[PDB]
C-alpha cells in the first residue's frame, strides 16, 4: 500500500514540541509516513521560535516537514492569576484560524491529524475536512485515567478535591492520594478547572490516544484504558502506548560539564537539574546547597537564580568548599547527554516526564522533588510503584525540605545498599523500555495497530 501523510500539531513551548518531533521522526524513519509537523508558537520572542530558525525545517529525504504557526498576542487576554494551562488552551484556539488556513492549503491532505494533549481544540477543523484525528498524551497512562473519569469525580464529590480525607478512586487503577492531584485539580474555583475535566471529554471524541508510556512501565492501568467496565462507559477507542518518545544525544566535545563528567568514576556523581520549568525559593536553595556539600558525594547541580556569577544566590563559600566534589553549571545544560554518561549515578528531579524518561531509558534512579503540573502523580508512581526513587517525607511543595534530609537521600541513594537495590530497578526499566521500542517491541506494536487504524478509516 502506498504512503500515508500523516500531520502533527504541536502546543506552544520546547517541552511540547520535541516530543512532537521526536514522534514524528520514529514515524517517519521506521514506519514509511510522511510527516508535517504544525508547530504553533506564541507571537514573539520564544526558545521555540529561536530553535525553529537555528534548526532546519526539513529533512534530507523530504520525509518530515515543520511548518511553523505562529499564535496571535495573547496578553490582552489573560491576567496574573491564568494558569499556564489556561494560557496554553488560548494560545492554541488563537491559532485556529492559521492552522485551519495551512491545512487548507495542503493540496494533499493528511491521512491523519495527531494533536497534543493542548490541540484537542483543533478536533472541529479535522471534522470539517473529514480528516481521522487522534490525540497524544505525553505522559503517564495513570494521568491520562484521571483525566478522563475527572468528568465523574466533578459530578461525584461536592467541595475540593484537596480538602478529600480517603484516595479517589480511578476504577481499575492506582487510588489517588488527594495530595498528588494534577494541578488544575488544587482550585476547582479556578478557570483552569472546568477546561480541565472538559479536556478530559474531549479525549473521548477522537479516534484513538497515544501515549508516551509503554505496556510493561503501566500494564494495569493500560489494560483498564483498554477494558474496564466503568472507564470504558466513557472512552469507546483505542489506546496506543508507543512510548517512551525520549529527544537524542547531540554531542558537544568541548563541553566542560562532559569533561568534568569523564573524569569521575562510574555512576558516581548526583545530577542535580529541575530543568526549565524550576525554581526554589531563597530557603530551600540554600537547604539544597547544604544537603549536597554535607553529602560529600559528587554532584552536577544546573542553578537557577531563586524566586520568592551564581556565588550570589549560594552559602558563603560553597563554590570553595565544594571544588573537585561538585560542579555548579548556570541556566541550562545538556541534559539528556548527561543523563546518558556512565559517571552518573543518580538524578535529582522534578519528575516531569521527559526527563524521567530521558533519566529510565539510562537507567537511572532518581530523587524525587515534584513541583508542579502532573509530577506529583509521576512521582508517587516512581517511588510506590516502580521502586526507582526515593522521596522526602513530606511534597517539597507543603515544607522545606532540610539540609539534613536532602544528606540522607543523596546518601541512601549513591552509597547505601538500599540505593543499589534502587538502581537495579532502573536498570531493568531501561532494558523494558529498550525491548519496547524494539523491532517488534510493545511500542513498536501499537504503532503498526495505529497505522491500521487510520488505514481502515479511509476504506
Ligand atoms: C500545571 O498545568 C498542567 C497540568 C497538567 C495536568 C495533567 C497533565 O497530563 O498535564 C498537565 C500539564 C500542565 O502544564
Amino acid at each position: 500500500s502506498s504512503q500515508l501523510h500523516v500531520a502533527i500539531v504541536s502546543s506552544p513551548g520546547m517541552g511540547h514540541l520535541i516530543p512532537v518531533l521526536v514522534l514524528g521522526n520514529r514515524l517517519a524513519t521506521h514506519h514509511n509516513i510522511k510527516i508535517t509537523i504544525l508547530a504553533i508558537t506564541t507571537t514573539s520572542s520564544s526558545a521555540e521560535t529561536e530553535f525553529l530558525k537555528k534548526t532546519t525545517l526539513t529533512n534530507e529525504e523530504k520525509t518530515i516537514e515543520i511548518i511553523p504557526v505562529p499564535s496571535v498576542d495573547i496578553s490582552h487576554l489573560i491576567n496574573s492569576s491564568t494558569k499556564i494551562f489556561t494560557q496554553l488552551r488560548l494560545l492554541v484556539r488563537e491559532a485556529l484560524p492559521k492552522i485551519h488556513s495551512t491545512i487548507a492549503s495542503m493540496t494533499h491532505r493528511p491521512d491523519a491529524l495527531i494533536v497534543d494533549i493542548f490541540c484537542t481544540q483543533i478536533l472541529p477543523i479535522a471534522e470539517e475536512f473529514n480528516i481521522s484525528k487522534y490525540t497524544y498524551h505525553p505522559t503517564t497512562a495513570w494521568t491520562l485515567a484521571l483525566a478522563i473519569y475527572c468528568q465523574v469525580f466533578d459530578k461525584e464529590i461536592e467541595g475540593e478535591y484537596v480538602e478529600l480525607k480517603e484516595p479517589l478512586k480511578i476504577p481499575g487503577c492506582k487510588a489517588l492520594r488527594p495530595d498528588d492531584v494534577v494541578d488544575p485539580l488544587l482550585d476547582r474555583s479556578d478557570q483552569q478547572y472546568e477546561e480541565y475535566v472538559k479536556l478530559g471529554k474531549e479525549y473521548t471524541d477522537f479516534d484513538g490516544i497515544l501515549i508516551n508510556t509503554w505496556e510493561d512501565l503501566e500494564p494495569e492501568t493500560i489494560n483498564a484504558l483498554r477494558y474496564n467496565e466503568k472507564l470504558r462507559l466513557l472512552l469507546k477507542v483505542p489506546v496506543f502506548p508507543i512510548g517512551p518518545l525520549r529527544r537524542k544525544v547531540e554531542t558537544t566535545l568541548n563541553d566542560e560539564v562532559i569533561q568534568w563528567l569523564d573524569k569521575q568514576n562510574n555512576e558516581s556523581v548526583l545530577f542535580v537539574s529541575f530543568g526549565s520549568g524550576g525554581t526554589l525559593s531563597t530557603k530551600q536553595m540554600t537547604e539544597l546547597a547544604w544537603g549536597l556539600e554535607l553529602s560529600q558525594q559528587k554532584f552536577v547541580w544546573v542553578v537557577r537564580p531563586p524566586s520568592d556569577d551564581m556565588s550570589e544566590y549560594l552559602p558563603e563559600g560553597f563554590l570553595t568548599r565544594t571544588k573537585d566534589m561538585g560542579l555548579v553549571v548556570p541556566m541550562w545544560a545538556n541534559q539528556v547527554e548527561i543523563l546518558s554518561h556512565s559517571s552518573v549515578g543518580g538524578f535529582l528531579t522534578h519528575c516531569g516526564w521527559n526527563s524521567t524518561v530521558e533519566s529510565l531509558t539510562n537507567g537511572v534512579p532518581m530523587i524525587a522533588w515534584p513541583l508542579h503540573a502532573e509530577q506529583k502523580m509521576n512521582a508517587a508512581m516512581l517511588t510506590e510503584e516502580l521502586g526507582v526513587a526515593i522521596r522526602p517525607a513530606v511534597l517539597p511543595t507543603k515544607k522545606l525540605v532540610k539540609r539534613e534530609e536532602i544528606q540522607g537521600m543523596v546518601r541512601i541513594l549513591m552509597q547505601t545498599k538500599e540505593g543499589k537495590r534502587i538502581k537495579e530497578k532502573a536498570k531493568k526499566l531501561k532494558k523494558s523500555a529498550e525491548n519496547a521500542l524494539s523491532d517488534g517491541g510493545s511500542s513498536y506494536n501499537s504503532i503498526c495497530e495505529l497505522v491500521k487504524d487510520i488505514r481502515s478509516r479511509e476504506l
